[PDB]
């Protein structure tokens, strides 16, 4: 019993992580195979990222440019080039730690871990969620940029982000290992907006259900109601608006506790309308919307990696 | 920018986690150079966890009845040995995966990183504290025994704890790599009294330090206090009496805000006493007492490992 905020172990990560210099600006880079990956403003200089013409400045580069060190060796440069808002840099030798891995886009309201790295060395690693609004409320500071986030099943890393920006308003955007941003952001320093963000229902339903199975069960109420009344709630309160496919992804933990859907949201309901009265759920004194139904149940079942 | 409760990498103890058999029960151990540390209780049936003799247990068993498992393959067991609550078993092949290590006992107050693991396997990692009682807050299902936490300084892995049980009050606790408990707890299935606890003082004030560095400024204050008189207010409120030693080590942290450590403790005064009146700190909307001065200076600066 107990749930925290957990992230996935960051072995098989740590070793694909690599320093790239170009000219006087050192991120971070992902070594797979025989390809290094990293943000393309690693191209720029301070002038260049109010406006920069990353085809023009591209040119300007050769193989020999780019510096990419694992650790303490020296990687060789064989070729580049620019898909999206990311640069591939082939290199002469496959890393030997290469997990077995895919690229995936996700979907906002969806979790990942972030492995945090500075100089192509990993420093920390949690776990956060897409928000809608495509932004994630990260830990980042200058030369996290190239630092990515993953998820793991059994043996596969499937990296979902890579870090590539600090909005003025202080939470973070970045790409998918393709080089495609999540959400309007461009990879300029400029003022960007970011929608309207929303709170992720089925996460804060999936994270009522965490806390009756750890015996937190005091806003467990006498109501029920129907996903059309809820949904009416869930707009003044700026939750996104509940489908049957949630409904359907909750169906486990509603038969592990014998919770209907409908009564758990008869109790974020009453939730939402009178607070918390100064009382806590697991340790937390707001409602919680970064795990996932799929989260839950894997903590829950001691589910392991490989 | 950004503040989460971020975990050291994982990768250096993940090299570490081996399977433990002993007749029916499986559980996590720890492989360092040509040993395996792991909970004793490993060697008890169900019926004697209510009692257990682990002296004439241990009698009943030879190195031939440990079976240890390093993913697929099998190590060789040459002698066993029970230190206090832990048993060591020497095996005939040194772990080739050994980083640099040490034991180290920690004090209440202090943080560290748990790796959770079942069958030997890593399920995921997250960040807490020794509580004053002596307990820790985890997440930890049957088999999780022998899931360590640890803390990192470059290349140095720090162990300082090893799981051993869940108290029926849900809470955990466990052992120094020596096999000490941290507090009275005996690894006996019974119920077994924690202290009173109390709220770690000195690191809600470095998190409140954390909250002004990040831009979170509502909570600050035109007042002052004494140690004198904010310890009275500690008192009715259960946190942690605040000694010259805290104010030293919050020393470069009110020395990057220019806000003295009396004036934050001032503010600290104020929220004990008013509650935030449904306003948040970093995310948060209670007083979090899980970052150490040291955490928050490494998060704030950027620190990474090797
Ligand atoms: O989280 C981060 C990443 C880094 C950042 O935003 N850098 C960057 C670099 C190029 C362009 Cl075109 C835009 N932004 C940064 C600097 C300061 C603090 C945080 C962060
Ligand atoms: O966190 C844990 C560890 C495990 C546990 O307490 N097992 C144990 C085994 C032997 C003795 Cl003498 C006492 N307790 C457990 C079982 C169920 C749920 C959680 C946990
Ligand atoms: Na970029
Ligand atoms: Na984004
Ligand atoms: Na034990
Ligand atoms: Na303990």
């Amino acid at each position: 019993s107990g749930f925290r905020k957990m992230a996935f172990p960051s072995g098989k990560v740590e070793g694909c992580m690599v320093q790239v210099t170009c000219g006087t600006t050192t991120l971070n880079g992902l070594w797979l195979d025989d390809v290094v990956y990293c943000p393309r403003h690693v191209i720029c200089t301070s002038e260049d990222m109010l406006n920069p013409n990353y085809e023009d400045l591209l040119i300007r580069k050769s193989n020999h440019n780019f510096l990419v060190q694992a650790g303490n060796v020296q990687l060789r440069v064989i070729g580049h080039s620019m898909q999206n808002c990311v640069l591939k840099l082939k290199v002469d030798t496959a890393n030997p730690k290469t997990p077995k891995y895919k690229f995936v886009r996700i979907q906002p309201g969806q979790t990942f871990s972030v492995l945090a790295c500075y100089n192509g060395s990993p420093s920390g690693v949690y776990q956060c969620a897409m928000r809608p609004n495509f932004t994630i409320k990260g830990s980042f500071l200058n030369g996290s940029c190239g630092s990515v986030g993953f998820n793991i099943d059994y043996d596969c890393v499937s990296f979902c982000y890579m870090h590539h920006m600090e909005l003025p308003t202080g939470v973070h955007a970045g790409t998918d290992l393709e080089g495609n941003f999540y959400g309007p952001f461009v990879d300029r320093q400029t003022a960007q907006a970011a929608g309207t963000d929303t709170t992720i229902t089925v996460n804060v339903l999936a994270w009522l259900y965490a806390a009756v199975i750890n015996g937190d069960r005091w806003f467990l109420n006498r109501f029920t109601t129907t996903l059309n009344d809820f949904n009416l709630v869930a707009m003044k309160y700026n939750y996104e608006p509940l489908t049957q496919d949630h409904v359907d992804i909750l169906g486990p933990l509603s038969a592990q506790t014998g919770i209907a859907v409908l009564d758990m949201c008869a109790s974020l309901k009453e939730l939402l309308q009178n607070g918390m009265n100064g009382r806590t759920i697991l340790g937390s004194a707001l409602l919680e919307d970064e795990f996932t139904p799929f989260d839950v149940v894997r903590q829950c079942s001691g589910v392991t990696f490989q």
